[PDB]
């Protein structure tokens, strides 16, 4: 849609992507398939070391390209991270590294394992004549087994295609300030906020598909990256493409276009900087370029916070306010949820950091404080 690659159903979501690569880069698929297995075993590290370099010439398509990403992406975080317990390699083979950088290059992301590839790019529906839904819907890639990567991969995917419903009504809202129709954008803004108290709804499914002490373990590890990690201190070096090491944050729903979509649109201003706004403005570069220029696009135009406190209308008012209470209660309960699932199993294991790399509760509560405090009510 007006090149920002956002679909009307999935929204910033891959439509359908692809399970297959050509038959030049088996190699590769072999290793993502089966890394439950080969992780267990310990011959993980010894595949991707006895392993040819294959050039990304053959990649046709954009789909093609990111599927080469997700499966690249994945064999990197096997690689560092191995088994999980300690045991790491600080440099990455450069039969691996060098096609890996040029194609991030390419696709203008970086060497690493991000939301758009491991949540956007890495599902597909059972049955395609089935609606979206999770019994209908499975991943592409695990890393080990009793990891929980399906429910918790497809729980994320299945928030961000909330959001999308929503994500299709941008346009209005902005159209209908041009042409000045009040009865339009006020409709505009309660859709938008029934949107995103569905997506609410859709969140409670984590408790069901995901096991806590299973997910800080196991799958968390997979996920983190090498900014600010004391085990990759200066950080991961790729061989054959940089002399000294490279800094990349670890995967994290913070690089997912979402959560800054509707603080932008609704003009909370997060990014406006301190310790929290650096963060925030850091993940776009994790983020593809398309849903950057959408984020960029969304700033160019006319507030529409600043439009509803101009009219004197306590209708708009409302309207408005129901979506930012929808954000505060996404963000209250998404704490909840990392309370659940860091805090009470962190402190089990004989300010915490998150994947992204960050004071995450000092952090989250910081954000949510600032939607809250956007609250219009009297005017
Ligand atoms: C077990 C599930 C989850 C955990 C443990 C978790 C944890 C965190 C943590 C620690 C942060 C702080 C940044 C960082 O250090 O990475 C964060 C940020 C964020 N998370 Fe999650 N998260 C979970 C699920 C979700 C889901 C399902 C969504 C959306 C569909 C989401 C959206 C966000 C967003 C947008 C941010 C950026 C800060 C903000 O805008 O509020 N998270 N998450
Ligand atoms: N940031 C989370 C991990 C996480 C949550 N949602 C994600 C989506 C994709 C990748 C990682 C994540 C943590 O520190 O535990
Ligand atoms: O931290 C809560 C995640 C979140 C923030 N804003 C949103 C909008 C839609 C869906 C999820 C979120
Ligand atoms: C959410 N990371």
């Amino acid at each position: 849609s007006k090149e920002y690659h956002i679909d009307e159903e999935v929204g910033f979501a891959l439509p359908n992507p692809q399970e297959n690569l050509p038959d030049f880069y088996n190699d590769w698929m072999f290793i993502a398939k089966h890394l439950p297995d080969l992780i267990e075993s310990g011959q993980l590290r010894e595949r991707v070391e006895k392993l040819n370099m294959l050039s990304i010439d053959h990649l046709t398509d954009h789909k093609s390209q990111r599927l080469a990403r997700l499966v690249l992406g994945c064999i990197t975080m096997a690689y560092v991270w191995g088994k999980g317990h300690g045991d790491v390699r600080k440099v990455l083979p450069r039969n691996i590294a060098v096609p890996y950088c040029q194609l991030s290059k390419k696709l203008e992301l970086p060497p690493i394992l991000v939301y758009a590839d491991c949540v956007l790019a890495n599902w597909k529906k059972k049955d395609p004549n089935k609606p979206l839904t999770y019994e209908n819907m499975d991943v592409l890639f695990s890393f080990r087994d009793g990891d929980c990567s399906k429910g918790f991969f497809l729980v994320s995917l299945l928030v961000e295609i909330a959001a999308a419903s929503a994500i299709k009504v941008i346009p209005t809202v902005f159209k209908a300030m041009q042409m000045q129709e009040r009865d339009t954008l006020l409709k505009a803004l309660l859709e938008i906020a029934s949107c995103l108290e569905k997506a609410l709804q859709v969140f409670h499914q984590i408790h069901d598909h995901v096991n806590p002490k299973a997910f800080f373990s196991v799958l968390r590890i997979y996920l983190s990256g090498w900014k600010g990690n004391p085990q990759l201190s200066d950080g991961l070096v790729y061989e054959g493409f940089w002399e000294d090491p490279k800094e990349f944050a670890g995967g994290s729903a913070g690089q997912s276009s979402v959560g800054q979509c509707f603080d932008v649109l609704l003009g909370i201003q997060q990014t406006a900087g301190g310790h929290a706004a650096q963060f925030l403005q850091d993940m776009r570069r994790y983020m593809p370029p398309a849903h950057r220029n959408f984020l960029c696009s969304l700033e160019s135009n006319p507030s529409v916070r600043e439009f509803v406190l101009s009219k004197g209308d306590a209708g708009l008012r409302e309207a408005y306010d129901a979506c930012v209470k929808a954000l505060v209660s996404l963000r209250s309960y998404h704490l909840q949820i990392v309370t659940k699932y860091i805090l009470i199993p962190a402190s089990q294991q004989p300010e915490a950091k998150g994947t992204g790399g960050t004071d995450l509760m000092n952090f989250l509560k910081t954000v949510r404080s600032t939607t809250e405090k956007s609250l219009l009510k009297e005017g």
